[PDB]
């Protein structure tokens, strides 16, 4: 049981408002981002000093189960443990279930809203169940951004849709599913990151729409999620000059308190987006950011660049009258309500609670991919060829970030059985690559995501290649936004599209490419 | 946990099943298997195990996953399973989250100038490998490789060998075994009577070693003898034609070799194991049913990865009915398996037993890398540049098989801080890439391994590149065999070499290029 709020020292009270970043991996030498990911000594130190929570990235599901156990064992007050599991727990932690991205659910909603809503609830339910199984009690999802700017590099297919109705129905469905379990759900990124071409990881975007438009498009999904009892709302780092010309949302009383806490009447946790993000760190110094975020009405400071300095800077602000001690305890009260909800769970323990091979779950994933697929409407199929006669050219945003490419994955293995030998390159390399002229299939895995300056635009190079060699077909996995241009520029070339990049998504698309039955890999290791 | 039942109490089918070791993935779920053609689904595994299969060999999965897997597999077994993996380069080579060591040849490199130290390090490697294996529930370590890599073109062994001479391999191989013997796990000498002198990978085709008996006892054999005298528990045979010993049959199928040379002449009393029976070298020789029967007749105790397990069991029963095999022959092997399983008899302790950040372990890895490293013999630093002005070209054998390239890994991150933007390509693509002429650093991760037709040979393309663009330097991780050619062909280009490919090995080398990132997701 939680201790009374009053029993906390002021410094423990402040520490409760802070959530710090770890890696899912057990050991220091495994951190991919040691600049942002606390080592073990620092993590134990922070937790023993009363830090409120931890956000985790990286590691297999089994590792994470082991990690969250270790972290909680250090905590006197139970930790909130969060992850950006927007596409199933398996998106982040391998060995749990990865769902297709939210926009696939949106695609289905267009022609079959009732089914799409059902599937989205199943996604929420399963996400929540698997999260608890790993010791993750805080789901940072659903994304409620409305992606109405097709050039948005950061949100893109992470959004449930391009209109407020669509996004509202699917986002709330997800929340209803997750509400079967005791986990916090999180609406992001208030008041929505949908219409911009700029990634707030890189720079501070400005959304220039007026108050009426914000209430017409950006807001409705947030209002619905708030009425539906979402536990937390995460803000975007964005300039919203209709509301504030001075501060971005993260630092803006007008936005965090005026719009969210006051006008929309949101009673739950207001959480900053990550405070190490370029959008915010280019705006003000770390100590200024934490004090102003609190004053603007944030309950949770997510990933402050300097945690030890933040605590001291907050103590200092209190001693000078810039912040009040009572203000801190208002956030602690809210955090207590949230932690009370997650204490409620009966323990679930890995592998128990993970869907794995469960037919119902695997069929859900398959169905979503299948109903959201698109392809050029023509009868033509990709040709089979003798062994190693043809080329299967796989193009990705980054090789480092393509976990879906694994030995003998279906996007490789299947065309291989039709005579297409695999070659993997990054899009930025492709223009300078001299392709041998032999029948070639091109599969592009390209999508928006955090740390994308602009969406990949394959069309120009595809067109150049089509003129150089016999291009048999093009497959897109991920973002749909260049299909129109593909069809317009190269109508003679057949194309297929899926929202998913995972093995099962590859298998569905690739199997549909060929009329002939597969021919004849010897490799076991 | 009870004692093993008498051998005689197994039914004939259960006795046969004990001789078979089947392949599985360390991943918990069927949909995760990279190789569903070779890795049994959970339903099949449970059936085989409940019917009495002798053991499972595992590939893939995080250390944490493997620990769940082996727990599940043992729960289905009435007789405790042998659980094997090819953890040659530390447990971490296979299952991420455990300790990955540099490859054996790095230890051989050290032995050249400092044998006493190399041996201490090799013992630590064996001890740590065994300790971590046990914490995952892996009781059978298939290592050390005792092959002597005296053919520099060998594509399959290469840096997996502790050295190029028998003295060197014997010393380091036995030290690894002594280390492993601090724990109760089986060790395995591979691949008898040594796969070192050939340019052919027995995964793709059947090699022939043409040496006479005298030469075999002079070069190939001595490390095997020393391992055997040192009490190694298992000896795995190569699929190889050794025409001096047997003219019809490769070692796997040959009575003269397995029984005559190994069991009898060398007096080896432990498990005689076939190399994987799904390998091209053996499958191209005879049909599956013929292979398992003839391997038993030759003296094999363990049939590793038969292409058809159910068919193999039938075939062996049929061969007993026909008199080609005798029933008692099967029980002779079960008896040896009992000796082995008795040694390892008992719940996996993970993370307890994993080294992790333990300073001693981390220092052993870093020290092996540092001492085995090779450099241009002068001291050289390379220019820095403003952001994205230069190019860091990372060249690999295969992108799918480069687990050492991870987001923000040092080979990428370090040059990036110096103005070199990363570009990653596979070696076979490189000749067709037209490079911009801007300062360029090239890093090649290239080595021998299973399923390698021939060693990667970058020299010609590096030469063409060096004439086109301003090459700042070249780094090699992996195989050391193309260094002479590099220095002769491009004497003016600075180069660095490490045996290790992992993050720490990248950090050491890249840091030295100069000293001598906003993304969080």
């Amino acid at each position: 049981p939680l201790p009374p709020v009053e029993s906390l020292s002021l410094r423990q009270a402040i520490a409760q408002m802070i959530v710090v970043r770890g890696a899912g991996y057990l050991f220091d030498y495994e951190r991919p981002y040691p600049q942002w990911e606390a080592d073990q000594t620092t993590l134990q130190r922070w937790i023993e000093a009363g830090i409120g929570g931890v956000i985790l990235l990286g590691g297999s599901a089994a590792e994470v189960a082991q990690k969250t156990k270790q972290l909680q064992s250090w905590a006197e007050i139970p930790l909130l443990i969060a992850a950006d599991i927007e596409e199933g727990v398996g998106q982040r932690f391998r060995g749990a279930t990865e769902f297709p991205p939210p926009m696939a659910f949106g695609e289905i909603w267009r022609t079959d809203p009732h089914q799409a809503i059902a599937l989205a609830e199943t996604m929420g339910a399963t996400t929540a169940q698997e999260a608890l199984s790993l010791g993750i009690n805080w789901v940072l999802a659903p994304v409620l951004d409305v992606n109405n700017n097709p050039h948005n590099p950061v949100i893109n297919i992470r959004a449930f849709g391009e209109t407020p109705d669509q996004v509202s129905a699917l986002g709330t469905a997800f929340i209803r599913g997750a509400q079967q379990y005791a986990v916090l759900t999180t609406a992001k990124h208030f008041p929505g990151h949908g219409d911009t071409a700029t990634d707030s990881h890189l720079a501070l975007p400005t959304i220039s729409h007026d108050d009426t438009r914000l209430n017409t498009v950006e807001l409705p999904p947030f209002k619905a999620a708030i009425q539906g009892g979402v536990d937390a709302v995460m803000n975007a780092h964005l300039m919203i000059p209709a509301w504030d010309q001075q501060y971005p949302a993260t630092l803006s009383p007008a936005i965090l308190t005026g719009q969210l806490r006051h006008k929309l009447g949101f009673k739950g946790l207001i959480v900053t987006d990550a405070l190490v993000m370029g959008g915010i760190t280019q705006f003000a110094a770390p100590d200024t950011v934490v004090v102003q975020a609190i004053a603007a009405g944030a309950d949770i400071l997510l990933m402050p660049p300097d945690v030890d300095g933040a605590i001291i800077a907050i103590e200092t602000a209190i001693k000078t009258g810039q912040l009040s001690e009572s203000r801190i305890y208002e956030s602690v009260e809210r955090i207590w309500q949230a932690k009370q909800k997650i204490l409620t769970a009966t323990p679930s323990t890995f592998p128990q609670g993970i869907s794995g091979d469960r037919p119902e779950t695997r069929k859900t994933v398959a169905m979503v991919l299948e109903r959201a697929t698109k392809h050029q409407k023509s009868l033509v199929k990709i040709s089979s060829f003798p062994d190693n006669f043809a080329r299967n050219l796989i193009v990705v945003d980054s090789v480092l970030k393509s976990p879906f490419l694994r030995p003998n994955c279906p996007a490789i293995a299947i065309p291989q059985r039709h005579g297409y030998a695999a070659e993997i390159v990054e899009l930025k390399t492709l223009p300078r690559l001299q392709l041998e002229a032999i029948p070639t299939l091109i599969q592009c895995f390209l999508r928006g995501n955090p740390f994308t300056e602009k969406l990949a635009d394959p069309i120009d190079v595809l067109q150049k290649i089509a003129a150089q060699i016999p291009l048999q077909g093009v497959i897109f996995y991920g973002s749909p936004y260049f299909l129109e241009a593909l069809q317009t520029t190269l109508p003679e070339i057949p194309w297929w599209f899926s929202y998913g990049q995972m093995a099962i998504a590859q298998a569905e698309i690739c199997t549909s490419l060929w009329e002939e039955a597969p021919q004849a890999a010897a490799e076991f290791i």
